[PDB]
């Protein structure tokens, strides 16, 4: 007999195909079937007329590396729907690097000695030993390589160092690790040339995993960056997974039509992929940059300053009688908020057919970007239902289907029988985002229940205390 089946409500099976009513039978960790399961004993039978079973949701682009750990429950993303997560994105992992200071943006992950994993496999050991609700495929990160290898991070790796980071890469890739992230927009990166980069991936085709990358310039010299990206992507012959897509600062707003051409074209010849999140400002360190800079600025958490959190930065700089770029240094380390995206270049990449959905929450902030709460909702409502930006199938297939199949999570992101019981249970009528800026933790609307190898994780508005999520291997 099944453990349990959802009966009455509408499936939308993460294949991007219109919602049929069918139930959805579990047995264990798995989906035992779909459709019409009237005669099939099961132990409950619970009614979900009026809502949609899909797969559970795949962030594809989270800085969940510490939080798995230190917040097993992982509301911000259950409470959602998500079910698995994917880490160490922009080259930051928490893993694997000893460190009591690390250099930011590799700070957004410490809650306070946080680094404490010489090994990545030590990690990933630590994640099996005491899992999180949700399931986990993690990435080794660049920068986390060079704080771990260099002494001085402001230059070229040399062949030593080069070879040693290459070194942990392949271990940790050889322990599960699912790929290589970079972030060469980031302090810790910035001196890294494309052959360094190429040379520290190596281990990704002999291993299977995939490249993902915070591309180097998102603004006027966005092009040139995609072009290193792909050309990375041919050199390593692997699949390379552009984060964040975005073209940023008003000099740029508009040109998403261009990017996403060059980025379609390059899909014809070349494995390429894209996540996004929906949202017209991004966040991540502060930084002295004068784009990021150019408007809105809030600061999400400050270290010397801790008062400063949820400020707005022009009022900081104001009284402290300088420009945003020159109060900077004297804030840092500090994280914040930047209003540098224009909403039809969003829109038209969310629209993208390839582009996958990634929050970008950054779990640990203190007054943090709303994208950490509602990320998924807000597609599947806002822009879903309410604007028509696609339809529910299309937009549920972008954070399911789409995403298992370019990050190799074997048997997810489907409801088919066979394949891992990651479910949500949603109504599509009032699925919506609730967070805002002004009150960035406020849970989802419309998430029903939420489940993770079978196991219900999210009921009645509240972490079930299943901790059934596991470690993902590519
Ligand atoms: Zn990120």
């Amino acid at each position: 007999p099944f453990d349990y089946i959802l009966s009455g409500g509408t499936v939308i099976d993460g294949t991007n195909a219109p919602g049929r009513l069918a139930d959805v039978g579990v047995r264990g960790d798995r989906i035992a079937a779909v459709g019409d399961l009237s005669a099939s004993s099961a132990r409950r039978r619970i009614d979900v007329a009026g809502k949609v079973v899909s797969p559970g949701f795949i962030d594809s682009h989270t800085h969940d590396d510490n939080y798995l750990l230190k917040h097993r429950d992982m509301t911000p993303k259950i409470s959602q729907g998500v079910t698995t997560v994917v880490t160490g994105n922009c080259g930051i992992s928490l893993a694997p690097l000893a460190h009591a200071n690390p250099p930011a943006p590799l700070d957004l992950l410490d809650e306070g000695g946080s680094f404490r994993f010489a090994r990545f496999s030590d990690y990933l050991e630590a994640l099996r030993a005491a899992p999180p609700a949700v399931n986990a495929a993690c990435m080794v990160g660049h920068s986390t390589l060079r704080a771990a290898v260099m002494p001085d991070l402001r230059r070229e790796a040399t062949a030593d160092e080069i070879q040693a980071m290459q070194a942990l890469a392949d271990d940790a890739l050889a322990s599960g690790a699912i790929g290589i992230s970079t972030g060469a927009f980031y302090p810790p990166a910035a001196h890294a040339s494309t052959e360094e980069i190429i040379e520290v991936c190596r281990p990704l085709i002999t291993h299977g995993g995939v490249y993902a990358t915070a591309m180097r310039d998102e603004g006027e010299h966005i092009v040139q960056a995609l072009e290193e990206t792909f050309r990375i992507g041919r050199e390593l012959d692997v699949p390379v997974v552009i984060s964040h897509h975005k073209v940023m600062g008003k000099l740029n707003f508009g040109r998403s039509k261009e990017t996403l051409a060059l980025i379609e074209a390059a899909m014809a010849s070349q494995d390429v992929s894209l996540d996004a999140y929906p949202y017209v400002a991004g966040s991540t360190m502060l930084k002295q940059d004068r784009v990021l800079l150019a408007g809105r600025t809030l600061i999400t958490w400050c270290k010397p300053y801790p008062e400063l959190s949820g400020r707005d930065l022009e009022e900081i700089a104001a009284e402290r009688g300088k420009s945003k770029y020159d109060v900077v240094p004297e804030l840092q380390p500090a994280g914040a908020i930047y209003f540098m995206m224009d909403e039809p270049d969003v829109q038209r990449i969310l629209a993208f057919g390839p582009t996958m959905i990634g929050s970008d929450g950054l779990p640990h902030d203190e007054r943090p970007h709303p994208r950490l709460w509602g990320t998924f909702p807000r597609v599947l409502g806002h822009y879903s239902r309410d604007l028509g930006l696609f339809p529910l199938e299309t937009a549920v297939w972008k954070m399911t289907g789409l995403t298992a199949a370019k990050f190799g999570l074997a048997e997810r992101g489907q409801v088919q029988p066979g394949y891992y019981a990651d479910l949500v249970v949603f109504d599509p009528a009032t699925v919506a985002d609730s967070a805002t800026f002004e009150h960035p933790t406020e849970r989802a609307a419309g998430i029903h229940s939420v489940y993770v190898n079978g196991a219900a994780v999210w009921e009645d508005q509240s972490f079930t205390g299943q901790h059934a999520g596991r470690v993902l291997n590519r």
